[PDB]
């Protein structure tokens, strides 16, 4: 199927480190191409649910998603070949103070991951788990969204859920809006934990009372009022990721 890849076509190099599904590594495809490849756990995953939907993130192509490249199923474990990350995970680089980010870089990998969104939501399609730990970044400092949607396969976001998930589990493109925000916070807070002192029950009260995430000293009060503008109380009137990428590339004009 064009969905799978010949597992004897991979070279298994390094280990990244493990996930929700288990290890994921770094490896060759046909001798020439890098790859990453999840290495499934058994249990850990509603299997043949994946790999109908696996058919589906395969069209998911643009250039600031972590592309899919296959799945080898025939065998137990399965694994899930993806395009590889050379620099890993975001929350890793932004908590490495040697890069000594401009803030013109910070807004770029905003705008790197509102493009991905802007993507997803064009396809009616949510990622679920939005957060700089599910963004990866690649040789030339490029932003890419990752893991988009896998969260439905897994056998709790806290932290980036609005109001109306934490109280009724009600999900949508607002809640990947809120999420986004929260992103934003991450990144120009240099990878800080969001709400950093309180737990996951503390930050659901405080939420529900209406209070929110405040400035990080990075972001320009007009940086701040786009990821505000992603945690209104009522999610219809968050903007879209059409709205806020305009809003983004407005900001990197004025500087
Ligand atoms: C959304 C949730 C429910 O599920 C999902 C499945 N999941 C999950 O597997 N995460 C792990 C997190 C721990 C580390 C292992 C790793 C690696 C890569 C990956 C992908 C492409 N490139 C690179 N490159 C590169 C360079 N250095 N390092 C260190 C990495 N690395 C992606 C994810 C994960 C969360």
């Amino acid at each position: 199927g064009s969905w799978e890849i010949d597992p004897k076509d991979l070279t298994f190099l390094k280990e990244l480190g493990t996930g929700q599904f288990g290890v994921v590594k770094y490896g060759k495809w046909r001798g020439q191409y890098d790859v990453a490849i999840k290495m499934i756990k058994e249990g850990s995953m509603s299997e043949d649910e994946f790999i109908e939907e696996a058919k589906v993130m395969m069209n998911l192509s643009h250039e600031k998603l972590v592309q899919l490249y296959g799945v080898c199923t025939k065998q137990r474990p399965i694994f899930i070949i993806t395009e590889y990350m050379a620099n890993g995970c975001l929350l890793n680089y932004l908590r490495e103070m040697r890069h000594r980010f401009q803030t013109q870089q910070l807004l770029e990998m905003c705008k790197d991951v509102c493009e991905a969104m802007e993507y997803l939501e064009s396809k009616q399609f949510l990622h679920r788990d939005l957060a700089a730990r599910n963004c990866l970044v690649n040789d030339q400092g490029v932003v890419k969204v990752s893991d988009f949607g896998l969260s439905r396969y897994v056998l709790f976001p806290v932290r980036w859920s609005p109001p109306e998930v934490l109280m009724y589990s009600k999900f949508s493109s607002k809640s990947d809006i809120w999420a986004f925000g929260v992103l934003m916070w991450e990144i120009y807070s240099l990878g800080k934990m969001p709400y950093e002192r309180f737990t996951n029950s503390e930050t659901a009260e405080h939420i529900a009372q209406g209070l929110r995430l405040y400035r990080p000293h990075l972001a320009s009060e007009k940086v701040y009022t786009i990821m505000y503008s992603c945690w209104h109380e009522k999610a219809d009137e968050r903007p879209t990721f059409k709205i806020l990428l305009s809003n983004i590339l407005d900001v990197m004009d004025e500087e």
